[PDB]
């Protein structure tokens, strides 16, 4: 399909966004209801996922993080607006789609000209530094710069699944943005946390991995050009 929306453990889902180049996004459906980690591609793509979401609680989309200010992770930002849902992210995040959304889509649609020119949303909901949701139930944290300076990791401790955004994935993939020295340094400053991880899910290519993705990533930027 062009969207799937799957369990993975208990209340926690992936979401596979085939549209574009495929992104791998997250839900996890509380007491309350529903937070969605990675607004997905476009407004399009965002409809398309609340359309699985749906079908599945009848809950409202409470929020939805940005887990960097890139398209892939805020493009549905116009449509979770627009349903009411609040936008979150943390500050640098903010600042950065601010300053650089205009730039992130022009490349954006350098690789896929058919992207929309979309025009910037900002979150709503800005925080000063790592923070939770769903009753500390989903933990959302900065361990430097990787992919983008500004993007976080999301952890869910009862389930022990990491959502490693673009910063973990089975391909070595863009590293226009990418902070190559700081890469390893940030994966290594993950490690140091010691999160029980049954679980990683990557950002792209296929979702579900081990642990082990953390350390496959790793290897493959530390052997990067740059
Ligand atoms: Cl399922
Ligand atoms: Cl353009
Ligand atoms: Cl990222
Ligand atoms: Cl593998
Ligand atoms: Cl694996
Ligand atoms: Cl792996
Ligand atoms: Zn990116
Ligand atoms: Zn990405
Ligand atoms: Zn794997």
């Amino acid at each position: 399909a062009g969207m799937s929306l799957t369990q993975v453990s208990g209340p926690v889902y992936v979401v596979e966004d085939n549209y574009y180049v495929q992104e791998n996004s997250m839900v996890y459906f509380g007491a309350k209801g529903v937070t969605v980690v990675g607004a997905t591609w476009t407004p399009d793509t965002a409809r398309e996922l609340h359309k699985l979401i749906k079908r599945v609680s009848r809950k409202p989309v409470l929020e939805v993080i940005n887990t960097n200010y890139h398209t892939d992770r805020a493009g549905g930002n116009a449509y979770w607006k627009s349903i009411g849902a609040k936008v979150v992210s943390t500050r640098q995040t903010r600042d950065l789609m601010k300053s650089d959304w205009a730039e992130i889509v022009a490349f954006t649609r350098k690789g896929l000209p058919e992207y929309p020119d979309l025009p910037l949303v900002l979150p709503n909901v800005v925080h000063d530094g790592d923070f939770t949701l769903q009753e500390g139930k989903v933990r959302a944290f900065y361990a430097g710069p990787a992919h983008t300076p500004d993007g976080i990791f999301v952890y869910f401790p009862d389930e022990q699944v990491l959502y490693g955004n673009c910063i973990l994935k089975e391909k070595l993939g863009n590293l226009s943005f990418a902070d190559v020295k700081a890469y390893p340094q940030t994966l290594e400053r993950l490690k140091a946390m010691k999160l029980p991880i049954k679980t990683v899910i990557g950002g792209h290519d296929s979702p579900l991995h081990g642990p082990e993705l953390i350390d496959h990533y790793e290897a493959l930027i530390k052997a990067a050009p740059q």
